[PDB]
C-alpha cells in the first residue's frame, strides 16, 4: 500500500506532517527540511539545472530550513535574481512524494459540523463570543456517526431532552420527520453546563482529529466562535489545543464590516462547503442561505420552524436539535451526489499542494508546473510582484434593445486558454513587438499583417513559432488528460453495460473474479470469460466498473477545472508567471475573435440571403454570439412548418451544414492573418429559441448588455419537451425582489416569449387583482442592512440614508418596548415595506429581520397601514415596465377609442 500525506505545515526549520503509512495508518512526523534552490551561475559551467530562458544555475543546500528565507531575502538586496521554489511545503512533497499519487479517502477523517448559539438578538458576535453554545452536531466521515451534544441548561432557557423516537415520527406526529437510515447512527449525549460540554468535546476532538474540516458557514462562523468562546472561559492556552500541533493564528479581515476574523488552524485543511460550492458548481446562484441551495439541489427544502431562529430552543428545544443535525446530514447528501470533497482531494493530490490552496489557481498552478519542471530539470523564476494593470477584459457587445424572434448561440470552446496555444503565449516565447494600429482596423484586415515568421497578438506582440512554449505545452498536457480521462469514464462505464446483463442469469458453478483494466472496452476474448461467471464472482467486477468510471470521471471534471481557473493565475499579479504584455495579449486577441467573426458572419449571412447592410449577429459576450434567424426563416415563410419542432431541425442542420462550416473557415482566415502556430478557435452552435409557431409570442428580447431572456427549445442538440426559458438579469433572480413577485414576473416573461401580449395582459390584471389577498411575507422585499444601520442612528435617521436602514430605524422606534417577544435587528438580511403616509410612525416604510413574523402589537398596525399601490410599482410595474418597452410591448391595452360600447 503505498503512502500519501494529509496535512503539511511549516513552523521553524521544520515541517510537519499527517499522513497515512504503507498498511493505511494516520500518523505524524516532524522533518527538518534541507531546502534546494538556485541562482544563475556564470555561463561555462556544467550542470543539470537551467532556468526557462536558457541560462543555467547551480543547487544551493540550505540543510537548516530558514537559512534559505534568511539567504533569498539577502540577494534580492543585492539585485541577484534568486531562483526556485520560495514555498517549501510545496517543495518538501515534490520529494517525497515523487510518484504519482493514488489517495485512499476512506481513510481520512472529513469532519463535517455545525454548531448553534442562542443569542437574543439572531446574530451573535463570532469575534468574542458573549454566550454559550447550546447545540453542536459533528458527524465524522471515519464514524459514519453524528455526535450531539446538548446543553439542558442556559440563562437562555432550560429545557428537557431530546426525543430519538419523536424526531423519527411524521409532522402531524409532531415528528421532526428525521430520516431513518441516520436514526440509528447518532450518537446524542446532553449536558447540565457549558463547560462539561466543550471539556468533553475539546477531549472528543483531540481524540478524533479532523484532517478535513466542513460546514456551511464554518469559517466565517463556527470554527471563530468555538475557539474564541474556549478561550474565553478557557483561556488561549487551551484553546490553542484545537490543532494537532497546537499552534495557531487569528486572521482579521475588512469591508462593509470591520472585523470579519477567519481563524487558520494549524493542521487541518479547512473548506468551507460554500465556497468550495461556489467555486464548483458552475451554477451562478442569487443567494446561498443553506435551505435555498439544499431545495435547488436536493428539491427538499429546510426544516420548517416556528419563531425566530433564536426563540426555537426555548420555543421548542425537539425541533431545534433536530434541525441542527438536519443540516449536517443535508449537506453530506450534497457531497454524496455533486462530490465536490471528494474531487477536492483528488484534485490537490494531482497537483501535489495542501488540500485548501484549491481555492487558489496561483497556488496551485504554480504547484502544477513547478512539479512539471522538477522532473525536467529546468528552474522556476522567481515570483516578484508587479503592480496591478487594467489590462481590458473580454467583450461585450452594446445590443439593440427589441424583441428577437428566432436566434441561436454558438461558443468558443474554453476560449482564453485555446488561445493561449493558438498563440504560443508564454513568457519565453515573447519574440518582438509591431508598430501596433487601431484595432477596429485590425478586425477588418484592412490593417497591415504583422511579422511572416512570428504569431502574432493585436496589441503588437510577436512570439516564436518553433520552441513549444512551457504555458502552452503545460496546458495542453492537461488538455489531453481530459480527453484520455472522458473516454476511460466512458469505456468502464460502458464495460458496465456488459456486466450489467451478463449478471441477469450468471451463475456457471463458483468463479474467481478477473484482472481487468476496465478503462478500455474488453475484447472478445475476454467477454467470453464473462459469461462463464455467476453473480457471486461478478458483481466485484461491476463494482470496480462502475466505480472505476466513478472515480476516473472524477478527474475529467478536475482538469476541466484546471484548464478553466487557468487565465485566473496568469491575469494574477502575484502569480510568478505573470506579465502584463503576455495577459493582454490574450484578452485583446480574444476580443479580436469575437467582432471578426461577427463581422464574418454578418457578411456570409446578407450576402447568402442576399439582402443588405443586415446585421445579424445581435449581440455577443466574451466567448458567444446571438444571431437573428428572423429573415432566414422568412425567406422560407412560416406557412410551411408543419410543428414549431418541424423549423427546430431545420436551423439545426443549417448551422451544422451551411453555417459551421463558413466559420472555422473563416477563422482559418484570422489565424492566417496572425501566421498563428495552429486552428484552435472552435466555435460551434449552442441554443436556438423562438415562439412555439402559430404563437403570438416573441421567442426572446433583450434590454441592455446582460440583460436579456428567450425560448429555448434545443440545447446543444437535447431537444425539449415544452420550452426551457433562460432568463439573463432580469430581476427574476435578485434576491431582493418578493418571492410573490419573482414567481409573478418570471410568469409574464413566460407569456410574452410563448403567448402573445393578449396572454400578457390579462394576467397582468389578474396577479394585480389578487395581489392585495397575498401573505405579506411573499411580497415584503429583502436586502440586507450591511451594519452602517450604525452610521444613520442620529437617534432617529438622516439624508444620504437608504430607505433600507430608514425601516429600520423607524422599526426599532416602535420595538422601543420589547416584551422580549421582539427581536432587535443585528447586521444583517431584512424585510422592507412601504406604508401609507400619515402613519403612526414616523417614515415610511418598515423593515424586520428576515424569515420571521411580525410582533403582533405592531404586527396588526403596520399591515393595515401598508401602502400597497407603492410597493407595487416600484416592485413590479417598474421591471415589468421596462421589459414591455424594450421588447415593444404594452401591458394594458391602448385606451380604445370604442370603449363604452359593449360587444
Ligand atoms: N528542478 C528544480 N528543483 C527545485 C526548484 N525549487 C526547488 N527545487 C528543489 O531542489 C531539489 C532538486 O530538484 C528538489 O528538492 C526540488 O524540490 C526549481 O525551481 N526547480
Amino acid at each position: 500500500m503505498k503512502e500519501f500525506y494529509l496535512t503539511v505545515e511549516q513552523i521553524g526549520d521544520s515541517i510537519f506532517e499527517r499522513y497515512i503509512d504503507s498498511n493505511g495508518r494516520e500518523r505524524t512526523r516532524e522533518v527538518e527540511y534541507k531546502p534546494s534552490l538556485f541562482a544563475h551561475c556564470p555561463e561555462s559551467q556544467a550542470t543539470k539545472y537551467f532556468d526557462i530562458y536558457g541560462k543555467p544555475c547551480t543547487r544551493k543546500l540550505f540543510a537548516n530550513m530558514r537559512d534559505a528565507s534568511q539567504w533569498i531575502k539577502r540577494m534580492e538586496d543585492i539585485g541577484l535574481e534568486a531562483l526556485g521554489m520560495d514555498d517549501f511545503k510545496l517543495a518538501y512533497l515534490s520529494d517525497t512524494y515523487n510518484y504519482e499519487i493514488k489517495y485512499d479517502h476512506t481513510k481520512i477523517r472529513v469532519a463535517n459540523f455545525d454548531i448553534e448559539v442562542t443569542s437574543p438578538d439572531g446574530f451573535p458576535e463570532p469575534s468574542q463570543a458573549k454566550h454559550p453554545i447550546d447545540a453542536i452536531t459533528h458527524y465524522d466521515s471515519i464514524d459514519d456517526r453524528f455526535y450531539v451534544f446538548d446543553l439542558l441548561n442556559s440563562p437562555y432557557g432550560n429545557v428537557e431532552e431530546w426525543s430519538i423516537e419523536i424526531a423519527a415520527k411524521l409532522q402531524e406526529q409532531g415528528g421532526d420527520e428525521v430520516p431513518s437510515e441516520i436514526i440509528d447512527k447518532i450518537i446524542y449525549m446532553p449536558f447540565d453546563n457549558e463547560k462539561e460540554l466543550l471539556m468533553e468535546y475539546l477531549n472528543f476532538w483531540q481524540q478524533k482529529t479532523p484532517v478535513i474540516l466542513t460546514g456551511w458557514n464554518v469559517e466565517s462562523f463556527d470554527i471563530p466562535y468555538v475557539y474564541n468562546r474556549i478561550k474565553n472561559i478557557f483561556g488561549e492556552s487551551t484553546a490553542k489545543r484545537l490543532s494537532p500541533h497546537r499552534k495557531t493564528r487569528v486572521k482579521v479581515i475588512e469591508n462593509m464590516y470591520g472585523s470579519r476574523e477567519i481563524i487558520t488552524l494549524f493542521g487541518i485543511s479547512v473548506l468551507d462547503y460554500i465556497d468550495l460550492y461556489k467555486k464548483f458548481s458552475f451554477t451562478n446562484q442569487p443567494s446561498y442561505s443553506l435551505d435555498y441551495i439544499s431545495e435547488f439541489e436536493l428539491n427538499v427544502g429546510k426544516l420548517k420552524y416556528d419563531g425566530p431562529i433564536s426563540k426555537l430552543r426555548e420555543s421548542n428545544h425537539q425541533r431545534y436539535i433536530s434541525y441542527n443535525i438536519i443540516d449536517v446530514y443535508r449537506v453530506l447528501q450534497i457531497d454524496a451526489k455533486r462530490q465536490f470533497i471528494n474531487l477536492s482531494l483528488d484534485m490537490g493530490y494531482y497537483a501535489k499542494i495542501q488540500i485548501q490552496s484549491v481555492f487558489s489557481p496561483i497556488k496551485t498552478w504554480d504547484a502544477i508546473i513547478f512539479n512539471s519542471l522538477k522532473e525536467q530539470n529546468k528552474v522556476i523564476p522567481q515570483g516578484r510582484s508587479h503592480p496591478v494593470q487594467p489590462y481590458p477584459g473580454a467583450f461585450v457587445k452594446e445590443p439593440i434593445p427589441n424583441r428577437y424572434k428566432y436566434v441561436m448561440s454558438f461558443d468558443l470552446t474554453s476560449l482564453y486558454p485555446s488561445i493561449i496555444r493558438q498563440v504560443n503565449i508564454s513568457p519565453e516565447t515573447i519574440a518582438g513587438t509591431f508598430k501596433v494600429a487601431p484595432l477596429h482596423d485590425y478586425i477588418n484586415a484592412v490593417a497591415e499583417r504583422p511579422s511572416d515568421v512570428y504569431s502574432c497578438s493585436p496589441n503588437g506582440m510577436m512570439y516564436y513559432k518553433d520552441r513549444d512554449g512551457v504555458v502552452p505545452t503545460e496546458i495542453t498536457k492537461v488538455f489531453n488528460q481530459r480527453k484520455e480521462h472522458k473516454g476511460y469514464m466512458l469505456a468502464a462505464q460502458r464495460n458496465g453495460e456488459i456486466i450489467k446483463e451478463a449478471l441477469h442469469n450468471p451463475n456457471l458453478s463458483v468463479d474467481e473474479p478477473l484482472d481487468v483494466d476496465y478503462r478500455f472496452d474488453f475484447s472478445d476474448e475476454i467477454k467470453e470469460k464473462i459469461k462463464k461467471l455467476s453473480a457471486k464472482s461478478l458483481n466485484e467486477m461491476l463494482f470496480r466498473a462502475q466505480r472505476t468510471e466513478v472515480a476516473g470521471m472524477t478527474a475529467q471534471i478536475n482538469r476541466k477545472l484546471l484548464i478553466n481557473s487557468l487565465y485566473g493565475a496568469l491575469g494574477n499579479v502575484w502569480f510568478r508567471y505573470y506579465d502584463l504584455r503576455n495577459a493582454t495579449a490574450i484578452t485583446t486577441f480574444g476580443q479580436m475573435a469575437l467582432q471578426w467573426i461577427e463581422r464574418k458572419v454578418n457578411e456570409y449571412l446578407n450576402e447568402v440571403c442576399g439582402t443588405e447592410g443586415e446585421a445579424f449577429v445581435l449581440y455577443g459576450d466574451t466567448d458567444s454570439i446571438y444571431v437573428s434567424a428572423d429573415k432566414i426563416i422568412d425567406k422560407v415563410g412560416e406557412s410551411k412548418f408543419r410543428d414549431t419542432n418541424h423549423w427546430v431541425d431545420f436551423l439545426d442542420k443549417f448551422a451544422r451544414e451551411r453555417m459551421e462550416p463558413a466559420i472555422d473557415r473563416g477563422f482559418r482566415e484570422m489565424c492566417e492573418y496572425m501566421n498563428n502556430k495552429q486552428h484552435l478557435m472552435f466555435m460551434d452552435r449552442e441554443a436556438i429559441a423562438g415562439p412555439p409557431l402559430g404563437s403570438k409570442g416573441i421567442g426572446g428580447f433583450w434590454t441592455g448588455k446582460k440583460r436579456y431572456a428567450l425560448n429555448v427549445w434545443d440545447m446543444e442538440g437535447t431537444r425539449y419537451a415544452e420550452p426551457k426559458l433562460k432568463i439573463m438579469g432580469l430581476e427574476t433572480q435578485k434576491s431582493s425582489t418578493p418571492k410573490a413577485v419573482q414567481k409573478a414576473l418570471k410568469e409574464c416573461i413566460r407569456r410574452m416569449l410563448q403567448e402573445g401580449e393578449e396572454s400578457l395582459q390579462e394576467y397582468f390584471k389578474e396577479f394585480e387583482k389578487e395581489f392585495r389577498q397575498l401573505n405579506y411575507i411573499s411580497i415584503a422585499s429583502v436586502s440586507s442592512a450591511n451594519n452602517i444601520a450604525k452610521y444613520d442612528v442620529g437617534g432617529f435617521p438622516g439624508p444620504k440614508c437608504p430607505f433600507h436602514i430608514r425601516g429600520i430605524l423607524t422599526y426599532n422606534r416602535a420595538i422601543k418596548g420589547n416584551i422580549d417577544a421582539p427581536q432587535v435587528v443585528e447586521g444583517e438580511k431584512v424585510y422592507v415595506l412601504p406604508l401609507r403616509e400619515g402613519n403612526p410612525f414616523g417614515d415610511k416604510c418598515i423593515a424586520w429581520p428576515s424569515g420571521t413574523e411580525i410582533t403582533d402589537l405592531i404586527k396588526d398596525d403596520v399591515l393595515h397601514w401598508m401602502d400597497y399601490t407603492v410597493l407595487l410599482e416600484k416592485t413590479f410595474i417598474k421591471p415589468l415596465e421596462g421589459f414591455t418597452s424594450a421588447a415593444k410591448l404594452d401591458y394594458e391595452k391602448k385606451a380604445s377609442l370604442f370603449d363604452m360600447f359593449d360587444f
